[PDB]
């Protein structure tokens, strides 16, 4: 019996399949960082830190001895608990196809948002500097007029060219910026079909981020280290509800400070 | 994991066998309708209604269109919860053969009584008209003298003959009437051995019904549609007790209004 | 002999083939909902209701019993009668290729219109809430200027994105709106070639609907349950005319309230 204790949950195998389907769908839908960073195989429940290869100076234990600590980054475990109604769980076996999986969707969306805020915007208590703060290229400003956004994206591509970084390049846009370039048009084409012609990679919807990011997807610059991937576990239950959670263990490392350009408002 | 959640119940496999034995025995003992009606195979947890073949007039959605709804009868799920002592459940594995399965017996008896009241006497909220109300033959009256009951049963058999219905005929007697014909005698034989000689079918003990019924068991007149048959499920438990329930999904349909005669007091 | 009684109709096999060809062509031409909803296999003439998996509270038949009705949606049978001239039926065997099948076309068009009004706009006597009323996304308004319609369709696509729903997306346009975007142009292209570039699914002509619909065609959101598909039956005939009808039995269910956006004027 794993530490998730799913066998103790008053949930049927049909309801489990529906919950796992909904969570996987929502997480894959709302996650943007995994499309552009390198994602490693999960290390297991035992892995607790990632080796940086660096040495930290420490006071010698005795004279004539030289001492260093090995430098590492800790993995952070993120848990999002949600509550399900047992009536909706019972309905699944009776053939219901409209069960309320809305809390599962909220939990998967919140987990995806936490992972993408962590990669792009950082999480300092976990010692994760984000792609924005680690970026060495100058930061550009997005204008209010959506028809001007293709100019600044070409400016960011020029900053990436000057840094000696080659493509393919992808653009990650905030939900607000993605809506503005999608609902605004010039020459009979959305301002976001203009962006699709500037780059050889994708234009990514990133509802978690601020502003925008232009970065290369050549590989070897951004590293998402997974301890365990997203899993559903069982917490508690009463007559009416079941208490579950979503969970993942990970840390993020970035090696190239000039592989990305960050944009803001 | 089924929606019964029997794996979460603090009940051993020996105690489960004893409980299932007791419930099956009591239900088979106290059920009378299944001996005379046609009982179908269970349709499963998904089946929710039985097609009648009829059409209901509905207002047309537009001019030059004719509309009908299909007519159907809903299946009703009946649940009888009961409570067991965990000490008696523990005693079974230690070799005890006198465990208190009295609540299981009460629950099985109540479920059997609900099923037989539903078939014979109806359940109007479920849209089940009983065999008594759907009967088109005239209703006869049982007398107080038990030695006169064989005369009225022969009168009912004559009413079934006049209706053009052929046997084999069975008589279902109320618990009171079954006790009166069993504990009263003429010519050195119980008044109920007299009834056994009037009919080519059985005399049925029916502790749920009022009065008596005389009906044919030729087939194709009374139909018990089973969604799921009697199953034991697990609700809850604490340190002292386990909370279980008996459950079944079904509806009843009758096609011949002259296949039965109902008797009362 | 089926209940359609086509063997009693004074119609030849050549005329039958021509009538069946014309009806199939017109129905496939004027039907839009079947292009975007899931259409099941016909259940047969016996199927009368579709199980929802839900339970309805009903008053207990006796104390210590818990009762629920199974919840289901009835199938509605729609019949459109039409009249054919027997002279035109006779002409077919003599080699005529211009027989008046106009009533067959009117009947097929009316049946298709009833099916699409039912899916999108509902039919409350059949207990069918339409895609418009079941939609949980906000409703958008179509402007009078046809050159502005691509902006509102991109707004609806943004509402579907915010709901967490992924494509492929299709747009269904009213006959009026489809004519307006087809007969109006900007940059040398119809305003409807602009719409074809916004979406990865189709732009559907829907002559039955009001306004427009933007919805996902990923599957598992809209369900058209067929009892019997469109069939031609024989009603009556005299010296001059034959009386036929078109017929189908179905109901519609929708499971995702955020899978569609409805537009109006």
């Amino acid at each position: 019996m794993n530490n998730l204790y799913r066998d103790l949950a008053p949930v049927t195998e049909a309801a489990w399949a529906e919950i796992e389907l909904e969570a996987a769908r929502t997480f894959k839908r709302h996650i943007a960082g995994r499309r552009v960073v390198d994602v490693s195989d999960p290390g297991g429940p035992v892995t607790a830190a990632v080796s940086t290869g660096r040495l930290i100076d420490v006071k010698a234990p005795t004279n004539g001895v030289i001492a260093h600590l090995r430098a590492s980054k800790p993995l952070v475990r993120l848990r999002v608990p949600f509550t399900l109604s047992r009536n909706e769980i019972d309905d699944v076996e009776r053939g219901s196809k409209d069960s309320d999986w809305e809390p599962v969707k909220e939990a998967a969306k919140k987990l995806a948002f936490v992972e993408d805020r962590t990669i792009f915007e950082g999480y300092s208590a976990a010692s994760i500097e984000g792609i924005r703060s680690a970026s060495s290229n100058p930061a550009l400003t997005l204008p209010e007029d959506p028809r001007e956004i293709p100019d600044v994206i070409s400016q960011a591509l020029s900053e990436l060219r000057l840094a000696g970084v080659d493509g393919p390049y992808s653009v990650l846009l905030s939900a607000d910026v993605y809506t503005k370039v999608s609902e605004t048009s010039d020459h009979g084409y959305p301002i976001r079909e203009h962006l699709n012609r500037l780059v050889d990679g994708d234009i990514i919807w990133a509802p978690a981020i601020d502003g925008a990011f232009v970065l290369t997807t050549r590989g070897g610059d951004f590293d998402l280290q997974l301890g365990t991937d997203v899993a559903i576990g069982y917490a508690s239950h009463d007559t009416d509800t079941v208490r579950l959670y979503l969970q993942e263990t990970l840390t993020f490392l970035c090696y190239t400070a000039e592989a990305s350009v960050a944009l803001s408002h």
